């Protein structure tokens, strides 16, 4: 519905004709002092036939101000809603609804990318979408199909200008940022009052996923469903239960009007609304998009390019910012509100590991052992078990845990804990720093692990300076959460003796070269 | 029903739009040629406008 009525013409008595009227028009309703002029549209063909002509204008090369007044008049009328203006046509305010609908629907094409005249394209981008963020921060009463065509033409520019693959120098990367802020902005006043539907949201999921390239896009959605999970847990709980730090504007992203109930929904929504963040692990799967297929259609360069796009080269670090942000999030939920600097003891009122378990260590698990299996990406791995090593070590004591989340926490502890050739500097740090008290907290069966941790010791207290580590984790506290393991170990040998313990031999696992891995080691030795 | 949706803006901008409108169709009509181009006009907007 956005194709404009004169396309059919030929190019040039099309701009010729399109010029001709945003001319006057132009310099008359766009530019300022012309108030008290009479309005030059009285009937409903007149405003319609003005429409589509101002309409074809967008298509037309930004040379010349016809574009600047095409976008000066457009902002002008879509103002009417928030308030009525003399240069506003009366049949205009007689039936808003259908004319702002119209005018959304064309100014879809303005967002097209151009070939040179970026630098006012860039200007006049940022006017729209402000002029758009501030109609919808301050809207007055409509109706829901307003609401539904504005998020679906915001989508569709949003779409436009992320799908194909950054390109330095491009509009893309100067307005990705805006785009993504007021997408979510207006999303959020969205639901405050409309709700939107199912289909919307499945809509939105969908497109949203192509757009994971963009380094903006991941944060803002980290900022957003921080701030959603704070205002979720002010609630939640109460007053007693530690308050989450977060930013003053990003809580002011969210409008206070939500009830309690409608918050729920809209958080979890939220935090599904972007795929599971496991997937930018995987170069390929995000090479992968309908766009890319068809930019692979494109590609005849490097064959590398299913690797080598200029876009993929800012994949550890958006991993990084996601788990960075997740781990925030189980934070905030656990109770841990400062970092990791001292940690704050656990609140009494934070709920069960297993809950917390279902609620995100799916995605914690995937993201420690799709790297476990994969130096790359190594600041999202380490990050993984920050927080999947952290979570074991706050478990209320007497608290049952179903047997496969330890079973698969041990696996991942074996795992990281390897030296011989297998092994990766920030997440055996990361291990190792972020669970002191792991054997103190009588786990069930955390005694198998025990000859690993004992072999990966040997190789960080004889050390001098920890040339390797340094780069990474803080040299003396990396010594004194080595001395807090080992101290937690020392009577286990007297405690126990000639009690055998067992041996897990499912590969080259085990550190030791004796030549008895079919043998239960006992602690004598 | 004489009165024409072009009279209210000025009319030095009305006559460019005028024959900057016609001129294509007056050359498409003149010269009759075999070859079917399925004319300019395709909907009811269109041949309204």
């Amino acid at each position: 519905g956005h194709t404009s009525v004169l396309h059919s013409y030929p190019e040039s008595v099309g701009r010729e004709v399109a010029n001709a009227v945003v001319r006057p028009l132009g310099q008359v309703l766009g530019t300022p002092s012309v108030a008290g002029s009479e309005n030059l549209l009285k009937t409903d063909k007149e405003v319609k036939w003005t429409m589509e002509v101002i309409c074809y204008g967008l298509t037309l090369p930004l040379d010349g101000e016809t574009v600047k007044y095409c976008v000066d008049v457009y902002t002008d009328w879509i103002m009417a809603l928030v308030l009525p203006k003399d240069s506003i046509p009366l049949p205009v305010i007689k039936e808003p609804n259908q004319y702002v609908q119209t005018i959304l629907k064309h100014l879809q094409n303005l967002f097209v990318p151009r070939q040179e005249q970026g630098s006012s394209q860039i200007r006049l981008c940022l006017q729209v979408l402000r002029a758009i963020q501030k109609l919808a921060r301050e809207s007055s009463l409509m109706a829901r199909e307003t609401w539904e065509v504005l998020l679906l033409f915001l989508l569709q520019i949003n779409d436009i200008l992320l799908a194909p693959p950054t390109v330095q120098g491009g509009i893309a990367e100067n307005l990705a940022e805006k785009l993504i802020g007021v997408l979510f902005e207006v999303w959020l006043l969205a639901c405050t009052r409309c709700f939107p539907t199912p289909p919307y949201w499945k809509t939105a999921k969908e497109m949203v996923a192509n757009w994971r390239h963009h380094p903006a896009v991941v944060e803002q959605w980290s900022k957003v469903i921080c701030a959603l999970t704070s205002r979720l847990l002010r609630f939640t709980y109460g007053p007693s239960f530690p308050a989450f730090k977060v930013p003053d504007e990003d809580a002011s992203l969210i409008p206070p009007e939500m009830d309690n109930e409608c918050v729920a929904q809209t958080w979890f929504r939220f935090l599904h609304m972007l795929s599971n963040p496991v997937d930018l692990s995987n170069p390929a799967i995000i090479s992968s998009t309908p766009k890319f297929q068809e930019q692979f259609l494109n590609v005849s360069g490097m064959p590398q390019e299913l690797n080598q796009y200029p876009c993929l080269k800012h994949l550890p670090q958006i991993f990084f910012r996601a788990m960075r942000g997740i781990s925030c999030l189980v934070d905030a939920f656990l109770g841990i509100s400062r970092p990791r600097e001292p940690r704050p003891l656990p609140a009494p009122r934070r709920p069960k590991v297993n809950s917390i378990l279902n609620l995100f260590g799916s995605w914690l698990f995937d993201a420690a052992f799709v790297h476990c299996k994969l130096d790359n990406y190594e600041a999202g791995r380490a990050e993984a078990c920050g927080t999947l090593c952290r979570i074991f070590c706050s478990k209320k004591t007497g608290e049952e845990i179903l047997p496969a989340y330890l079973s698969r926490f041990y696996m991942l502890l074996i795992q990281g804990l390897q030296i011989n050739d297998y092994v990766c500097h920030p997440v055996l740090a990361s291990v190792i720093l972020n669970s002191p008290p792991l054997f103190c907290c009588d786990l069930k069966g955390i005694d198998v692990v025990v000859p690993y941790f004992i072999s990966a010791l040997e190789t960080i207290l004889p050390d001098r300076e920890l040339s390797k580590f340094k780069s990474y984790v803080n040299p003396t506290e990396l010594r004194r959460s080595s001395i807090n393991i080992l101290l937690s170990l020392l009577p286990l040998p007297h405690h126990f003796g000639t009690v055998k313990s067992e041996v897990v031999l499912e590969g080259k696992f085990s550190n030791d070269d004796s030549s008895s891995y079919d043998k239960p080691i006992t602690f004598l030795s």
